[PDB]
RNA sequence: AGCUCUUGCAUUGCUGAAUUUUUUUUUUUUUUUUUUUUUUAAAAAAAAAAAAAAUUUUUUUUUUUCAAGUCAUCAUGGGGCUUAUAGAGUGGGCUACAGGCGUAUUACAUUGGACACCCACAAGUUGCCAAAACUGUCCGAAUAUACGGAUUGGAGUAAAAAAAAAAAAUUUUUUAAAAUUUUUUUUUUUUUUUGCUGAAACUAGCCUCCAUGAAGAAGGAAUCGCGAGUAAUCGUAGAUCAUUAGCGC
RNA sequence: GUGGCAACACUAUAAAUCAAAGCAAUUGGCAGCGAUAGAGAUGCGCGGUGGAAUAUGCUGUUUAAAUCGAAUUUACGCGCAAAAUCUUACCACUUUUU
């Protein structure tokens, strides 16, 4: 499906990267500044692209379009690790016991 | 070229079910004797005997049938679509709520609740951490109990540690007593504390603390599951995950 | 046609159709036919459900959409090992390219 969507998403939060948004979260959990941090946040989260904050992504399985059931434990998705796991094809990972 | 459009009765793949049990009876090594193939030699073959035994924390693994399920896993046959069955953007909805059903948890207490304890011993030191209980103490009036913890409002708050100087022998009762030899000033100072995480928590997260305190006093007909470290009870840690699993796995 | 008191007892062919009607040993499905083995297989126990509330899934109702499949056993803590926007395919609106 669309993996690529998702890498577009991730490629927005680095190329405005999160970098300058944390920064401006960093001022905006200061409680240094009496106020204007309402001001702070009032823009810089609206200037800054609303699908650039690292919620958006939602972390989906890289062979195949996989958005639902991912692991990171080998970066792969159930019925592909099964797959994969019977043929051998992935770094020693046996069926159990 | 693209479909998350159809067709699981066109399909590959993968799985469901109970067919719940079978997966040890079989070889190999050695000995003795002997014979089959090749211009100084190995295997092979045959008769008998003896031993080695059969993978993993003990379950996985081996299994027959349902046009069983899935075209939204991808794939792909056929058909359909291409000013829309294609892509974005913003906000919903995917979680609504007469009824009814399935699966779980929590109780309806005293074999208990609470609170303390030592903060009891684990799975779990490989390139330290619990709970039930044991010991102590409070509670047993149909109180709906100090059991239970659903719904609903409201609010997001305390400190503890100790250092240096000046002074020093002060605070509190009755009609006779009491606490200090540290009282009152300045400078200090830590460690926690901040509601949390996210851009945004009204619906619709979660946390903490108040307040309101529901049913429920063990559940018919009916029925399910399981005979040893098993049920039940008790935590614990892993996944996906910004956080949300309390009950799911 | 013969016998009888008869029920009828004989003797006795065909017309007409069909392409099999049959037979014996089996090999399988039945048992409302027995002997031997095995399963909490029960009657043997414990704890559940169904009573209350919450969670959670499904139908049904409505809504603009409550996206779509799973459907008796084996669906209903199922695809979802997690939906605040995004995930998301559904709707309202505004645009986009063939």
């Amino acid at each position: 499906r669309g993996n690529v969507k998702d890498h577009m998403r991730r490629m927005l939060v680095e190329q405005h990267e999160v970098d300058r948004s944390v920064f401006k979260a960093v001022t905006t959990d200061k409680s240094v500044p009496l106020e204007h941090r309402l001001q702070v946040q009032r823009l810089f989260e609206t200037e800054v692209p609303r699908d650039s904050a690292a919620n958006r992504v939602v972390n989906r399985c890289v062979l195949t379009g996989r958005a639902r059931g991912v692991h990171r434990f080998a970066r792969l998705s159930r019925i592909m690790i099964r797959q994969l796991a019977h043929s051998g094809f992935l770094p020693g990972v046996s069926k159990a016991s």
